[PDB]
């Protein structure tokens, strides 16, 4: 069987019993975070060396412990107890989100916040957000949470829609205290609701939508064999899955006539942070590291048939670990299938009377993942003709607060009293190269304007500027859509037919970057955010663009640090990451269910074929 | 009947046979160019006065005229001789291209320059390219087409792998002269084949393929009535045909439950160059206006069912006119069809217990063209959810050339000794803005980043600016990618249940705009390339970026000139005028034949409706 396939049922099981016999899960601990660890870059062995990286929680305050496990050979292969204090706190538990209601619902302070604004506690749900790293002395070593209240109306009432804004709560989880409850002010709960199922908000549903069928008589184009590798047009890959990082792919490849290319060996979303833009002191703290803090893939939906992905289907249910290490299946929680995607090429020549028109058609593979009010789509796709496409569609409901009577240059209002705080949405793609190969180099190409005069002028001339990228200290990259900047990944040591190093291409969106201040602390703690790309000499560590422990975790130790060791990517091993996000100005469109927002980046061949890849497409 | 239906076989005849009737159409005389005027702005009359403004020229030499028709009551309401030594050529002629290759075919001077490259005459194909104004004196006030040599190795073989560098004809096309023979040097002939047909480049055709099947069971969710008018999920508009700018979209406008509301009034590429970065005296006068000088709707393809559009296809099949008056048909020249889009919102909630998801969907309006070498896809999109989609998709044979030994600066190398200059396609669309009615307004918003410190501060703070466009001559902007720039097109007098002017937001891609010398004769040409944004005060005979006759006239006469009469534009009769190009520095992956690239622009709801207008999308 292939090294990266899925981790199974029974390997979670084996874990669980390796990690048991060696005396690491007692009653007292639970297992944060579990996952395969890729197979070594000296994969040259047929050691099936199938290892587990796991982070155990201590629920009784003993420090937490960061164990690899060989389910091969039956052992664990080492165990090191962390200093959370220094190196950050493991990421949040589900069982730790129904703490934060249940503590409040009996301390005083927050009864009598809720009193002094005529609430009924049992009414009163409590948002349990991550805690940064702010001026709570008190908070560094500890567990803590802070709560936001919203109001529930019934039980199938959309709380979203009854903030209840000027009160938070800061909650210790393991020595389950309230540490604070801060009362800024009374401010009205919005009343309306925002209920996008009730007949009464919706009127009546159309009837007008015909139905859209999309069917595959014959089956898809695409074969899954080892339960993971997929072969499909030419393209090659394996698709895995992480519950920090969701959707992974691995060893993406093309055949090029006989020659099997690789051109990405690793391919993921390896951080995304949700900086918030209000400036008051009861949402200044918020920033969500949805992949950091919460782990996406653990909070994957089962997606259905439909409704979730139309056509022809093929589905991969993840296994996951749970806090106690027993396996749970995400039934149908990642979607693969292949659609039409128009004209691929065409002319008609009046010379020759010949006609020529070609379909393209892309691979699709994506996973929903939801967080609190939020719910974001994960997708990869890969066209006929080289290119490689990942997209982010952003839904769910939108974080909202009250809107001041006197206005706010931070927030929006959507409603009568109802605002929602502008914030921005930043992903990080970490494309880890394999351009024919991991000989790889970065350039940067800019478009160049020539002036009217001697040197060849009429002043039509304009050209393009190509500059390598050499070390890691001036790998750190700023776009620039005014010259059209782009950046190709190639390698050195191979060329085409015209003698040309053959690349890649990489096409970005261009939107704004990190916009707090340079001195904030989601700068620090998120400073892989404040430029579009950063290329890094690979190293098995170094996984994430922030650091292995996000939550409550100063700045710095992420790209800032792996960048200063000032390497040579020169024809090296080489690792993209690549920024992209969506700054959301909320409108009220957005409400009371937000409409997909997406964003997204693509790869194209420059060069790496020795002519259009696409001559043997047929036309069906 | 709509006055905004389609041209019919019969108008075109009456336009013929009351110019005859006039004496406006003897047998030395030609109709350059026929198209239905739209209604008066004032169209408050059931004056169903159907117009068409034709241009005649003048096979022996005659001074051509601009005539205006009235085919409802049989008349010709103006005829003006047109000076085309002032304000341009008309527009190039079908027949016209013929007569290049056909006289250069006996000249000696021609016969002489393929001699010296022992190439057979009757094997030489000569592309009838634009005149741009340069240098020459002796080109004002004639009819000059240029012309570049590609051999033709056989009947079915692709010209464009075999250009022949170093020489270039000038040709008066109506007193049938070869004004000039330029020849600079010989360069070798490119001998390699790009017939993307041949089994021998193409190798076994893949059978991997198996068909999508895209169907509607029950037909498709719009209805056509009037020929021309659409209704569809909320959307209404009319589909409008124009041999000179092609697809036209007429009244688009959404119903927002009773009350049908405007959008746009007319939306339109009104021009498209593709200017040259290949500094050689040999085609650094090249610049195509497709649309200006070619007339692109005469070129559109007739699509087939299953190759050119997939799925349920209604057809449009316009009428235009030929060089003597009488009804050309293009059959199926227009597709339309409605097709699903993925996830339109979802969220499932923990708090309420609900799972909820819907499907998106576009229409799809579409032609394609074919001008020489080149095929360009025309894609307009209405989406569920408010948004207007436009969609360039440029594919065909790139223009070629000869790769110098030495190499350049501003070709590319496709092959063997076969190069392909650099190159931009820009365009300009025109839409003329009913934002809820004509009183519209232009705002620019900017993203506004903020100082850590005592106003609000933990540095976490962003905010938004936005500047009302008042006046014409501050109506020429530029994109800021950086910023997150965006331009609102609001109603000042029409507000949403906030209070606030209701608006569509205006998403550019960001592309660089003309890279041409800002002195050189194509920059003045197509002054309108050089800015991203320019917004005017409506009026009846602005109906181009260029000026009516494109054809070999000088800058200026266009937007330039528009622009200086510093109209008041705050909320007022506006016309936006948005630039945007793609960037081709061609690669290997682009020959024999180019596989699709894209570009365009997007305009989504910004506060135009009181909330989500998605609420009433059933779950099919
Ligand atoms: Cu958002
Ligand atoms: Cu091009």
């Amino acid at each position: 069987a292939s090294p990266f396939r899925l981790a199974s049922a029974g390997e979670i099981s084996e874990v669980q019993g390796i990690l048991r016999t060696a005396g690491l899960l007692g009653p007292e601990k639970r297992i944060a975070y579990l996952g395969v660890l890729d197979p070594a870059r000296g994969a040259g062995s047929e050691a099936e060396d199938r290892r587990f990286r796991v982070f155990i929680h201590d629920v009784s305050g003993a420090r937490p412990q960061e164990v690899t496990v060989s389910v091969t050979n039956g052992t664990v292969i080492s165990a090191v107890e962390l200093d959370t204090a220094a190196t950050g706190e493991l990421p949040v538990l589900e069982e730790e989100f129904e703490v934060v209601e249940q503590l409040l619902a009996t301390d005083e302070r927050w009864l009598k916040a809720l009193a002094a604004r005529n609430l009924d506690v049992s009414k009163v749900r409590v948002a349990p957000l991550s805690a940064g790293v702010f001026e709570y002395a008190e908070e560094r070593g500890r567990r803590i949470l802070r709560g936001l209240a919203f109001v529930q109306d019934f039980p199938e009432d959309s709380a979203w829609a009854h903030p209840v804004d000027g009160l938070v709560a800061y909650v210790d989880v393991v020595s389950k205290e309230v540490t604070r409850v801060i009362d800024t002010g009374v401010f009205p709960v919005p009343a309306e609701h925002g209920n996008y199922t009730d007949p009464e908000l919706t009127g009546p549903l159309r009837t007008t939508q015909k139905p859209i069928s999309i069917t595959q008589p014959e089956g898809p184009s695409f074969t899954v064999t080892g339960g993971n590798h997929i072969e499909w047009e030419k393209w090659s890959l394996d698709v895995g899955f992480d519950v920090r990082e969701g959707v992974v792919l691995h060893n993406i490849a093309f055949r090029d006539g006989d020659r099997l290319r690789p051109i990405i060996n690793r391919a993921s979303i390896a951080e995304m942070v949700v900086p918030y833009g209000d400036p008051s002191p009861i949402r200044s703290w918020q920033n969500y590291f949805d992949t950091g803090e919460y782990l996406v893939g653990q909070y994957a939906n089962s997606l259905e048939l439909g409704c979730d992905c139309l056509g022809d289907i093929t589905y991969l249910s993840p296994v996951i670990s749970d806090a106690f290490g027993n396996p749970r299946e995400i039934r149908n929680g990642i979607c693969m299938h292949e659609e039409d995607w128009g004209i691929l090429a065409k002319h008609s020549d009046l010379w020759s009377g010949i006609n020529y028109t070609r379909r393209n058609r892309r691979m699709v593979i994506s996973f929903f993942t939801t967080i609190g009010n939020y719910d974001y789509g994960f997708y990869w796709y890969l066209y006929l003709d080289g290119t490689i496409e990942f997209e982010a569609k952003a839904t769910g409901v939108v974080f909202t607060s009250a809107f001041p009577e006197g206005g706010s240059d931070n927030i929006s209002q959507l409603a009568p009293g109802l605002g929602a705080p502008f914030h921005q949405h930043i992903f990080s793609a970490r494309l880890d190269m394999a351009i024919d190969g991991f000989t790889n180099r970065v350039e940067e190409e800019d478009v160049v304007r020539q002036t009217m005069g001697p040197g060849n002028e009429r002043g039509n001339a304009f050209s393009r500027k190509r500059t390598v990228l050499t070390r890691e200290s001036e790998a750190v990259r700023e776009a620039d859509a005014r010259t059209g900047r782009t950046w190709i990944i190639s390698n050195p040591e191979s060329k085409n037919r015209l003698n040309e190093p053959v690349g890649y291409k990489l096409h970005a969106h261009n939107q704004p970057t990190l916009l707090a201040d340079p001195g904030s602390s989601i700068a620090r703690r998120a400073a892989f955010a404040t430029k579009d790309l950063w290329v890094t000499r690979y190293a098995d560590d170094e996984r994430y663009p922030t650091g292995d422990f996000v939550n409550q975790h100063s700045g710095g130790a992420g790209l800032p640090s792996y960048i200063a060791q000032d390497r040579d990517i020169d024809g090296q091993d080489i690792v993209v990451w690549h920024t992209f996000g969506l700054t959301h100005f909320p409108r009220v469109e957005d409400w009371p269910i937000m409409p997909v927002d997406t964003v997204g980046f693509k790869l194209r061949p420059e060069g790496f074929f020795d002519r259009s890849p696409v001559l043997d497409v047929p036309a069906n």
